[PDB]
């Protein structure tokens, strides 16, 4: 049988650092819904713990939060239509260069900053007529690192 | 800490033919179930049409099914310990190459195949040590092509 | 502190083939406008690839396949014009591996090949329309066992 | 007909910034020389605006340096052993992050760092028992982003 070579997108990152585990989501329907938690608070600080991405109850992805420390604030965030690009800071966190926070803009709107302001930055764009189908990266207690998949729109 | 660049996993393939939609589910915790979703009927010849693998408890993708054709059969396929090769058949389906058949392997267990066994052979090995912690691929109605992302143990 | 800006990795498609002892790639900043296929055995019979040479003026240069004792017998230079749109050929057994046999590539004018033996499986790497293919990659040992390619748009 | 899936090496990185170009050297056979192209002079300083990495025989690659900026001093690099890891320096030159300085470091030597140290720092390490069998990044007229091919010795 022909193997007509199969596709894999492209990709932009993952920037933040190295953590124990490689993590990967990549769905087939538009990422719909990002669910952050977090330990600490406003009045001191928000700390990301863990980020879940989802297409719909099917497709979840959790990374970050496999360690002891108790949760104390989550958030869902309803993403309307396709990411193109995304932001934020990464900082020591108990140790670990980590994400820090995180923000998400769609051709339609901007979701967050979601953390905490300090640290070193990063972002990432893709090219024009492109759109972010699916993040990667490191994560463990974390998240660690991130980056994206993108592909023409 | 140091700010030290992050790793992506080796892979292995993909095998099959290119597909509308690249896919990749890569999560942290192991993979641990898997469930084939086909067309047809059991006592006749099985078409796969669609894969959804998990990881305990909240990681989850499906990929392919996206078609009209009502699913018939599923076959849950509860891994136990580390996959280390998958293997199957490619076969043309209503005009097109996809994977038709699929088998998973452990360190002592073998799970398949399932399917329509019968086709254009393939396999996933890696190298001995090493296990596999995810999969990718290209699909749309059907599981077109996968493969696979390993680490060592 | 320095603005972590991600950096890009082109799309791939392939690799098609067979596993093989080392993986390569070679992605060169500039257009890739000369191959030269070698093979051992006499071209008036049945030539057997061996290996490949990618280059990209002025100097950037890949050889992948041929670590093995066989030697070559003849070469085949594909000097390409344009960009690389597509490659095809054929996968058989050589020596008890499967590998590539037979190579064509592309561009959006003219097409250069098939050399080599032309016969076994097919294989072939199409790229979405307006992308051009930038650089290959795979896996080799004494023979090219597997290659697939990077692409971006034009 | 047997489709035994291909493999790709595991990736570090990359570290640094998006570039115009992707680029990728992975060569068969271990690297050995490496060539780095600075402007400036050692006594002033020193910047680094294209890498040649080479791996005899002929087996060679030129990364950055598309610019009309002309060179005034080279550093070339013999390694005779297996990268472990690498590391250097990012910091602005023309409006640009880019790599400034870098460092290779085998099982048993250390070669530089050469460039100007000085900006923001990256390290690049990979798991216990691995080598260093490529390089990839993004380039223009300089070495935007690095990042590494590694494997099991």
């Amino acid at each position: 049988a022909l193997q007509l070579a199969a596709h894999s997108d492209a990709r932009s990152g993952p920037v933040g650092s190295n953590g124990g585990q490689f993590w990967s989501f990549r769905p087939v329907r538009p990422l719909n819904k990002i669910v952050l938690s977090f330990s600490g608070s406003p009045d001191q600080t928000l700390n990301l713990i863990s980020i879940t991405f989802s297409s719909n109850p099917t497709d979840i992805i959790t990374v970050g939060g496999v360690g002891p420390e108790p949760l104390t604030y989550t958030e869902t965030v309803n993403i309307d239509g396709d990411i193109i690009e995304i932001s934020g800071m990464i900082a020591n966190y108990k140790g670990y260069n980590v994400i820090r926070s995180i923000k998400f803009t769609t051709n339609k709107k901007e979701y967050g900053p979601y953390g905490a302001n300090a640290g070193t930055p990063f972002n990432i764009k893709i090219p024009d007529g492109n759109k972010i189908v699916g993040f990667f990266g490191n994560s463990g207690w974390y998240v660690d690192a991130i980056g994206a998949y993108y592909t023409a729109k």
